[PDB]
This record gives C-alpha cells, sequence and structure tokens, in this order.
C-alpha cells in the first residue's frame, strides 16, 4: 500500500510502498477515507534526533477516519463497512484516568510503551491503518470523511481545552482565540455552539481574520504588538475571561497574560519550544489559571462528532492525494492552507 | 486608642496613640479582641516606595476579630456585643463576582478606591476598628478570639486555594503543602477535613515538620534540593495531584513543577517578588494547571468558621500585646513564631 | 399614584389610587417603566384564604424594571435616572445562601418576614415602586423596558432551572420544554444560547408550537397522551436528557417521567396544586434527578441581562396600560397572550 | 464446583454442584475469595415471575472479590494470582456513559442483553466465577478479601450516591443516613472521609444506632414517626443538607422530605416496591433535588478501594461458608447480620 512516512531525521517525509497490515487479536484494520495534516507533525519532524521519540520509519497522520475493512480475532461492536473516527491519544484503558475515558492523561502509557498513531505507532496517512482496540473507534455514520478527519484533533483538542473551563464562559464572558488555523477555526465554532461567550479571534494573516468572521467570531484582530490594546478596547478594562492560545509563541502567551481577566484562564494549546506563561504575583491577574492541555477524552470526541452531525461545525479543508502528502506539508509550513489539509487515499 | 502603624517606608512599625474612630452610616465599630500577624505584612513593609500602595500612616492587621461596639446609622443584622470575624478582601458588592460573594475577585474595587483593612484602610491591630459594611462581618459565636483571628486569612486563603480544585482531591490523591507556617499549618488541617487526600508537608525547619505531623500531615519532607525526589518516592512516579505552595520562592515553585501529576494543580499562594511558575510544554506535565489565588470568598469564610466550630481546626498561636506588636513582627521575620502570631488588645 | 391591587380573596384585582411611597434609609424609589404579568399571580389570587400569604391589599407585579427616581438615605452606587431591573426573591443578604447571591434559597427570609415584591411587599404594577436595597437592582442600560421586564422572572426562572443541570446539556443532548408561554418561550432561547442541546417544545396550542419554532425550537410536539411517544420517536429509545416542565400539571410531569433519559433530569417549574413527580424505583429511570426550582440567583439575573444585551433573547410581549391591568389578567387566565403581558405606566 | 443458586420463583436459594466454568476469549476466571450478601438479592428473590428478569437457575452474588485463576484468549493487563474486585454493573463499554466509566448508566446494555453478575449473569457465590472483560476488574493488592467484597456494592453504591452531590456537603452541612445496614454503615464512613458533613444516622434497631456511632456518626436516632422532629431538633429549622435513604420505604422517604433543607438533596437508594418521593410544590422544599441512583462508576470503585487501602473504611462483617449461604439469607431477611454477610468459599 501507499503511505507517507518520516524516514530520516531532518528530512521531508516521503511517499513509500509498504505491506498492507493484517489485524491481530483485538485489532481493527481500517480502509482510510481521510487523513488530516496537523502542525504538530511539523513540530515532530523538526525535533532533533535526541528528542524525537516517534521511531523511524513512521507513517504520519494522527487525524484518521475510515471504514472498517477487517476485524481482528475476537473483535465485536463493529461491522465491516462501518464509518469510524480514530480516537488518537491511546492509553492503557485500566488506570483511574483511562476509566473516565481520559486516556490523554493516562499515567501508564509511557511505561507500557503505548504510543499514538502518527507518533510511535503507524498513522492514518496510508491506504489502510491498524487500530489497537475497539474502544479507540467512534462511529461517524454518514458524515463526509474529508470534513470528519479534522474532528479527531483539530476538533477534539480545542474542544477539550474549552471544556476544562466551560463553566467560566457564561453570558457576558469573552473568549479570545489566538491562531485561526486548523485548530483555531474549529475552536471559534465550538465556543459559539457550547457557550454564550463573545469570541475575539487573533491572527497574523488578514485572510485568516476573514475566515474567523466567516465561522462566527464576533471580532477579529491583527496579532502582534498592538493586539493586547486592541482586545482591551473591545472588552473594556475587564479583559478576556479566557484566552485559547493555539499558537503558543512567547509573543502570543505574553499577549494572553496582558488581556486575561481576574479569575480567568489561559489555555496554552499551541507548541513552541521553550515558550511559557509566567505565573506569579504581579505578572498575571489574581485567580487567572494557566494550563497546557493535551488532546482530549473519549467522551469529548463523541461530543465533537455530535456537533458535526448537528451542523454546528463548518470545517474548512483542502484535499490532497497521498502522492501530494509531502507537498501538503510544505504548504502547511509556509502557512498557505486555509483551514485543514486532508489527504484522501 | 493604641494602634500599631507602618509610618515610613523602610522602617519598622511603631505603637501610636490615635483617636478612637466613630462609625458613619452603614459602618460598624468593633472592639478588637484579636488581630493576627501575617507574613504579607512583612512583604508590604518591604515594598519600595514606588510599589507600596497602603498609604501612610497605616494601621496594620488584616486578620481581625472583635465584638460589635457601635452600629453606624442604618445598620441592621447585628447587635452590640456580637462576636464577629472581619471578611478582609473588600469589594464593591455589586459586580458579577461580588454578587457571588467573590469579593476577592471584584473587578471594580481598584477603580472605586476600595482597599482592605491593613492595606489601604485601617486594620485590626488597634483597640478598635471600623468595618465598612455589615456584609463584611461573619458571626463566630463563642469561638475563642485568639484562635479565631487567623481564620480570616491563615484559614480563608488556604481554604480558597484548596476549594478551587477540591474535586481533584479524591481518595487516592496526594496534596503537598509547602511551608508549614501560619497559612500552611491550617491548610494541612483543611485538607484533612474536606478531602481524602494524603497530605505531605514540606518545610526547611525540622520543628515545622513536627508541627505538620501534629496537625495531621501523613508525611513530612525536608525542603530544598532533595524534596522533589523524596515526594516522588512517596507518591510513586505518578507525582502529587496538587501542590499548595505557601512559600512561593523560585526553588519551591520549581519543586512543585517537578512533582505535580499529569492533570494536577499547583497553587502558588506564597509571595516572593519575581518568582513564577513556567507553564509551557516540556516544562510542566500535560493538564497540570497553575494559579496564584487571592484571599477568599464570603461563603468560604463562613465555611472556615464552621470548621472551627466543629473542632476540625487546631490553630497554633502565640499571643502578644499591642506594645509587643513591633517585636512580634521581628519574631515573624526571623521565623520564630510556631504557627500564628496574634495581638490581643 | 395608580396601582393594580389584589384587595379581597377570590375577587379580581382592581385599579386603585394610593400614595406615592417615599424611600426610607437604604431604599430606592423607582419610576416603573414596565411590569410583567406572570401566571404565578393567578396561582396566588386563586389560593384559599387559609393558604394566601401575600397580605391585603397587595400591589401586584414581581417582574419590574424602572428608572431610579429617588435615593433613600445613604444609598450610593446608583444615580437618579439609572435604568434598572428588580431582583425579586429578596433574602436576608447575610446567610450562606445569600452570601453566594442565592437569595432565592435564603434560609432566614421567612423568620425575618422578608417577602418579595408582588407577594407580601408592594409590586411593580404601579407608577412607582420601592426596592428595599441596592443589591436588588441590576443595571440594564439602554435595553427596551418592555422586553426587559420579563427578564426578571420569565428569563431568570428558566435560566436558573437550566443552570442547575447545564453540564448535562452537551452536544448530542436533548432538552424538552413543556409549555411555551412567558417562561417557556424564553427557556427555549436560553437553551439555544448556553448549550448545544437539541430543543423539543411541547404545548397544547398549535400557535404556541409556532411561537416555539419562531424562537428556535428544533421540533414541536402536541402535548397530551401522544406526546411521550412523539418525543421518543424524535430522541430514539434513549429519551430526553432534560425535561423543563413549565406547566407542572400531573399529565405533563407524567409525560416528563415517561421520556427522561437514564441519568437525566426533570425540572418541575410550573405550579399546579397537588401535582408531583413520583421518584422511586421502576417509576423513573435510574439516575434521573427531579427538582422544583425557585426563581433564581443575583448573578443569574446579571447573566440573563447579558444575554438580552447580546441579542440572544427575542422576548414576545403585548403591552397594556395600568387601567388595562385587570383585563390583562383575564387575558392571561384564558391563554390569549402570545408570550408575556407587560404593563407600561 | 459448589455454588448458591436461585432455582425457582418464590423458593429459597439452594446449594448446588455445577461445572467449574472455562473462560472464553476476553474472559477471566476468578477463584472467589469472598462474596457479599446484599438485601437486593432478597428483593430480586421476592419479585413475582412476571417481573423477575434474572433467569433460572441464577448463581447469586453481585459483590465479588477473588484471585485471577485463568486468563481467557487474548486477555492482558492481569496475571494469574492477582487479587481483584469485580465491577458489577456491566455495560456495553462503547456508549457516551460507558466511555466515562459510567457503565451503571449504560444506555445500550438492555438492548444488547448485558446483565450483571448475580442478576442475569452468574454471580460470585460459588468457588469460581467468570468476568466478561478485564475492564471489570480492579486490583485490591493485599486487602483482606472478606472486608473487600462489600466495597463492590456496599461501598460503591453509597459512594456514588454521595459523589452525585458532594459539592453540597461542605463545612456546616448535615448528612442524614437512614438505615445502618451493609450499605449504610459504609456510607457513614465515606461521608466522614470525603466531606466535612455532620452525620446523623437513623435506624429502627438500637444496636445499629450503636454501630453507627462506632463508625463515626455524630448522632444516631431512632427511626419512625418521631425521627423527623428529632433530626430537626439536631439541625435547627434549617434541616438536613442531604438525606441518603438506604431503606427507601414510604415512611423513610416521608421522613426525608420532612427534614431536607432548601436547595438540599434526597438520594433514594433503598428499594421498596411502590415507594416514592413526591416532588411537587408544597410537598418538598424549593431546590431540594431527589434521585434514585444505581450502583456506581468504574472510577468510583477505584476510589472506594483507595479509601479501604488508606484505612478509612472499617467494614463490619460476618463470615459464612457456601453451605451456610441459604441460612445467611434467612439471617439477612430477619435483620440479624451486624453489617455485611460475606460467604468465603473453602
Ligand atoms: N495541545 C495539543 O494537544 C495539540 C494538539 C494538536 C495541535 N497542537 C498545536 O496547535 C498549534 C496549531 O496547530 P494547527 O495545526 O491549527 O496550525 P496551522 O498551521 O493550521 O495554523 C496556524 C495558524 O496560526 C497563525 N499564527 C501563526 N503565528 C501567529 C501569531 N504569532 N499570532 C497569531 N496567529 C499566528 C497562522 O497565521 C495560521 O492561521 C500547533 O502549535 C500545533 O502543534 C497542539
Ligand atoms: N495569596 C494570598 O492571597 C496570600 C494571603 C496571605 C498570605 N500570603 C502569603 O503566604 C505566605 C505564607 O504566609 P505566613 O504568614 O503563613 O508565613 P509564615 O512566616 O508563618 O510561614 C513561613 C513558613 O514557611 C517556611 N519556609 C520558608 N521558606 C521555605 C522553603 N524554601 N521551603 C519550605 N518552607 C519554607 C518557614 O520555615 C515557615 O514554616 C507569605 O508569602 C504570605 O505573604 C498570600
Ligand atoms: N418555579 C418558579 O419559581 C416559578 C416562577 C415563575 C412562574 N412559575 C410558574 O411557571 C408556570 C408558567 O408561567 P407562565 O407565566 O409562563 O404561564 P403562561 O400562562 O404564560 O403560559 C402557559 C403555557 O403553557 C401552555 N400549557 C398549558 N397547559 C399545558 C399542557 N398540559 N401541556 C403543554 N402546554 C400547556 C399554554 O398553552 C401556554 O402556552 C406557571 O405555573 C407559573 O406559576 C414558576
Ligand atoms: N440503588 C442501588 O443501586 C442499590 C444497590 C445495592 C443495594 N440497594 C438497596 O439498598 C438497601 C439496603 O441494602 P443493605 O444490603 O444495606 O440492607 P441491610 O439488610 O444490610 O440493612 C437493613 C438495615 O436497615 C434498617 N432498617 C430497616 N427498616 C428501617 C426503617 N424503616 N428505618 C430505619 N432503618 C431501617 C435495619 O434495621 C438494618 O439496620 C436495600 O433496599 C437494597 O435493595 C440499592
Ligand atoms: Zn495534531
Ligand atoms: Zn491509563
Ligand atoms: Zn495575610
Ligand atoms: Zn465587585
Ligand atoms: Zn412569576
Ligand atoms: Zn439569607
Ligand atoms: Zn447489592
Ligand atoms: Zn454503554
Amino acid at each position: 500500500m501507499k503511505a507517507v512516512q518520516y524516514t530520516e531525521i531532518g528530512s521531508e517525509p516521503v511517499v513509500v510502498d509498504i505491506p498492507t497490515p493484517t489485524p491481530g487479536p483485538g485489532e481493527i484494520l481500517l480502509k482510510v477515507t481521510a487523513a488530516g495534516l496537523c502542525h504538530s507533525d511539523i513540530f515532530v519532524m523538526d525535533m532533533p534526533a535526541a528528542q524525537y521519540a516517534g521511531g523511524l520509519p513512521l507513517t504520519l497522520g494522527h487525524e484518521g477516519v475510515g471504514t472498517v475493512a477487517e476485524l481482528g480475532e475476537g473483535v465485536t461492536g463493529f461491522g465491516v463497512g462501518d464509518a469510524v473516527a480514530v480516537y488518537g491519544p491511546w492509553g492503557c484503558g485500566a488506570c483511574h484516568a483511562c476509566a473516565r475515558g481520559r486516556e490523554n492523561y493516562c499515567t501508564r502509557a509511557a511505561d507500557l510503551g503505548i504510543t499514538p498513531p502518527g507518533y510511535g505507532s503507524p498513522g492514518s496517512m496510508a491506504e489502510y491503518m491498524i487500530v489497537d482496540s475497539a474502544r479507540h473507534l467512534v462511529p461517524i455514520g454518514d458524515l463526509d470523511p474529508v470534513a470528519a478527519a479534522p474532528l479527531t484533533d483539530a476538533g477534539l483538542t480545542p474542544y477539550h481545552a474549552i471544556s476544562r473551563v466551560l463553566p467560566l464562559l457564561g453570558p457576558g464572558s469573552t473568549a479570545v482565540v489566538i491562531g485561526v488555523g486548523g485548530l483555531g477555526h474549529v475552536g471559534i465554532q465550538i465556543l459559539r455552539a457550547v457557550s454564550a461567550a463573545r469570541v475575539i479571534a487573533v491572527d497574523l494573516d488578514d485572510d485568516r481574520l476573514a475566515l474567523a468572521r466567516e465561522v462566527g467570531a464576533d471580532a477579529a484582530v491583527k496579532s502582534g504588538a498592538g493586539a493586547a490594546d486592541a482586545i482591551r478596547e473591545l472588552t473594556g478594562g475587564q479583559g478576556a475571561t479566557a484566552v485559547f492560545d493555539f499558537v503558543g509563541a512567547q509573543s502570543t502567551i505574553d499577549t494572553a497574560q496582558q488581556v486575561v481577566a481576574v479569575d480567568g484562564h489561559i489555555s496554552v494549546v499551541g507548541i513552541h519550544a521553550g515558550a511559557h506563561a509566567k505565573v506569579g504575583f504581579f505578572m498575571i491577574p489574581f485567580g487567572a489559571s494557566v494550563v497546557t492541555p493535551y488532546w482530549g477524552t473519549r467522551s469529548e470526541l463523541m461530543e465533537v462528532v455530535a456537533l458535526a452531525r448537528a451542523g454546528r461545525l463548518d470545517i474548512h479543508t483542502e484535499t490532497f492525494t497521498l502522492d501530494e502528502g509531502p507537498a501538503a506539508y510544505r504548504r502547511l509550513r509556509e502557512g498557505s492552507i486555509r483551514g485543514r489539509g486532508v489527504v484522501v487515499p
């Protein structure tokens, strides 16, 4: 089968031909219908060899949807042909976090060598993929696969980040979304669906500010040195109840600390090596919590799928073939994908 | 009346003679029965003149209990002689935060010039004190005033900090308390009363580790370079669900980041100028939130008083006269008060 | 001044001429700009003399907006001319519930003889009205008074009912609204603004089912014997996550028990003498909680006002003069007001 | 193997000899070390034939602990000899409730024919038992099995009931526990461990009031017509923040409605056919919620085990052999077991 793989440190990924896998006991083989590209793939491919823990070669793609092609020995709960999304942050399934579906926060996965598809286990950027267990599949019914693939991370990750503090986001609240990319353009829409927060989008690119308004942001403002003042002009001196930073550069985290309200929240979702919030007296308002969330929970993925099925999420995509995979990653690097890139095998 | 006041920048506080105040409309005059000394008073007195916002002169003391001496015009809900604790973090009473009793997070207090007793308004370290409004008094009944004074901050502040994340502290959880001083020795006892957390206390001083065990800590660890490893030996590689840092030095915040669990919490309660948690990917576990909480809420103070009335709080105190006020602050500076210092006028 | 009063048991209310009141210390005199009629007024007027606790005569109206006309002695925080909504369920202000703004659940109001405007204290159906305290006023700015009056109860009560279980109403959930009257037509809109619940409205009257669709209900079902089956056809055998019963007749409560989901909720908001849910094994699903909520909290009223200011609430009204007050109550009795009746003095 | 079974409608359970089962793919065979008796077993055995859905014959026992004896095909995550408690309210594992561990509230179990051990599937009152899946086992380490068996229901059910409203139970709150039996005597102890609530116990039997005080109740009062006034004398006119009714008779539910506070809670945990709270205006205070909870969640069982491991739960038991199973059920019927009855297969 055709697949897109990261094969050597510092190089671009390449299209390869590798055997179509066979599902062992408990496993499910999916025929992949859509595979999302994520900026985390770029972060992973830019890690030095000392840090990189994905293994070589690695089939990329941690945003996967498909149809059940083959059931491994003893697998029940799905039939051949069922359309399914892959729950990505695989955990042990047995610890206190996993028992609540919070496999993203599994305390045993490292020790047991459990790694996610697309970063240690083979991903969805291939014609077929193996899923380890039935509990890592969620039905999507007749959802269009191209718009469904991003739900698994571009949807799930912002959904989790927002869910952590949703009780803060009542009528009268403001939520700032920094970075209107794959994650951010879905995060705006989640905020509008599950809260009455006023949503203010922030991006470097004027076309992405237009995208923000298209998907329901109440205002959209230019990122950089003037952003904090511009957000404060919109909120008055109260600031923003919550800031969801999907960039996570030092400059954006600084903007976040300069606009967050007393008893508010900053979610540092975007990943930039070394960047961090500085949480201390006189550097941040009283009561303003900060976290780096990771991916999301099993029940959250089901909720994201439910939002998509109800028509609440308009996922902006561009479609690529497997052969165009490497080219698509270059597009993502240069910032020329409006929304989410999706490979269709 | 006799009072203890901060009268010039960089100097020690002094005992003074100043007029006994008279309550205006809405105000209550208390005869003070006990006034707690807090390390925040030392922080305030060490601020350079540019930063210091308490006004000069300032009657110290933001931990106050007393008996109602005189009712100002139109005050109902209290009789002369009623024993009461003073709710300290005064707010506007009208904003969304204040309507929930969360006057510690009042968004209008700065703009309206509303300042707490002992830092902008006259404190409790005097024979009498004015309280601005009846909603800032909580009845204590027959509670001993000396042990009750610390409830207003040494009790309230840890109570608030713990309350922010109480749902995390289930059976099987661990809570670390760094700094077994006024706040910390009460925080251990709150944790034991309102959660099933295993409590690990951390202090530089072996006698304070003994105090920790006396008030119900399950374990005690010497602070400094070995603390993180020693806490991890006690928790296993999971780490501590929550860390309540009542020191807040860079070294203790670093220890906190090195031991906090995935999806855990660090509460940076203690104040050291410039110290901060560094909340960023690879610098803190996934999902581990961090906050600097401030004081507490009206309903929390009532709950703290209820804990004291139920016998759940053993407040360790040393008593001083008003004339001994300055000497007591020197004792607090040098770390020679075992628990909380309390002035009795 | 002109007012509408209930003056004898079993009779219709009458237009009267009574002195314009003068505000005592702490009180505020409002010039009333709009006064809502509520079906609770009919319930109150139909009570036998043994049960009725409103006093005679009673100025009706517990849904009041106005402009500040006169400040009583010592009142600050409002200026003459300020547009304000009246928080109705007056409490003592000092107990644990009141400290959290939850004066609807005040434990001391009965003992202290504190009664709400329109049921023990004089209501808003008059040219002027007294409010006991500044904390019972919430600013509305330039909101149209006619559409703002209903926010104080038709908005607040459903808002509170929904808020009690809002975490249940995630994507994929269903909320049933029984009774599309004053409260119910606002409840549909709150559900749409603060949750991703699919909303199914239930009413006896086809025109009210049309109103339900006009304000955003996803589906509409005829009430009565077929309603349970019709709701289940829409939800599948899972049933409805939450049922907000704004009728509260035995028949509607029975419908609610027949459609509620496992681990769901029934809020019995509407009042019919003797009607009750029967909460016991085999009579209701496992985990499905039931409550009779009362009015709402101070912070909730602020949130409702915030929803109105953001354009999320389209309040359907019909306007009446004070002279038409009694006629308007007859209209409400017969079910001929489409939404909320509002008296404008 | 020896087992205790319900074999015909209206009859007492009997000791039988039936084959030792073999685990199929995904299943685990446990050697049972302790099996708790629960009053729900009596409720089930008293159902008329039209209502009874447990199947015949039925090996009783939904409170089970054991050691892993045999792993079915493909089972990982447990070794032979591991000491484990059985999570009882089996669900589909795939629905929104099950994904959160809330298999007690599974929306698909009925449709798929998934039934719990001891009520549709074979229970733990036997020398061996099959568990359907590894996710229904929780490790207990070196916990004494006799005191551990009750954690699976006598612990889990009150724990769940309390957990639903734990944020209400702050300092200053009062929690009433009606019925100091298997569930109730553990519920008192959970309340003391996870909240600062003042605990008031209620029972018909003075010896059970003594038991209540022994395990940390702040007060213990006689059930029946005078109980509501006696509880109100202890709380003042505020009433009780929460009432956990582990009897669930109409009389106890009525007591609960008469003492619950405004914005409080009544958890109707005990099962009496036809009994119900009447939730309506003027019949209950404003804001006082009422629910019938069912069993508990996966993460809750882990928390209960953690409480036991920390020394927070003193489980009062009496031990019986498998041969004494039927006699033990008669003891439970007559109210003569002080705490929980536990069968230890030899
Ligand atoms: N926390 C997690 O679990 C997790 C999961 C998935 C992705 N991520 C991270 O989320 C981030 C976003 O991922 P993506 O796939 O949506 O990225 P993307 O490349 O689709 O979008 C990036 C967007 O950010 C904008 N942007 C870049 N720099 C900016 C700045 N300084 N100010 C404002 N806007 C700026 C761009 O203009 C673009 O619109 C990445 O860092 C990725 O690694 C985190
Ligand atoms: N966030 C707020 O709202 C708030 C409110 C009140 C007080 N505070 C602050 O909380 C802190 C504690 O106040 P307090 O009055 O309890 O102080 P205290 O002087 O009574 O206690 C100091 C204690 O900390 C210990 N300690 C000092 N350095 C240490 C280290 N590196 N590691 C471990 N232990 C150490 C000492 O041994 C002593 O036991 C102060 O910084 C104070 O300003 C904050
Ligand atoms: N719990 C509280 O604190 C609180 C507060 C305010 C009002 N209330 C109560 O809420 C209820 C609604 O008040 P309102 O002023 O909105 O009433 P309303 O007269 O404006 O509306 C009643 C609506 O219910 C419909 N209806 C009547 N019987 C029905 C049935 N069997 N099935 C379906 N629909 C039916 C009518 O067609 C109408 O659309 C009243 O009972 C009132 O006393 C309670
Ligand atoms: N909701 C659920 O998921 C669930 C789960 C397990 C058990 N249960 C039920 O909980 C109940 C308790 O089970 P158990 O095994 O602990 O029972 P048990 O037989 O051990 O306890 C009985 C106790 O209740 C007392 N009692 C009886 N009637 C009383 C009354 N009117 N007032 C006060 N006390 C009274 C007895 O004196 C005795 O102390 C049963 O009804 C059982 O079916 C429910
Ligand atoms: Zn990703
Ligand atoms: Zn795990
Ligand atoms: Zn202090
Ligand atoms: Zn305020
Ligand atoms: Zn009303
Ligand atoms: Zn009150
Ligand atoms: Zn049972
Ligand atoms: Zn299920």
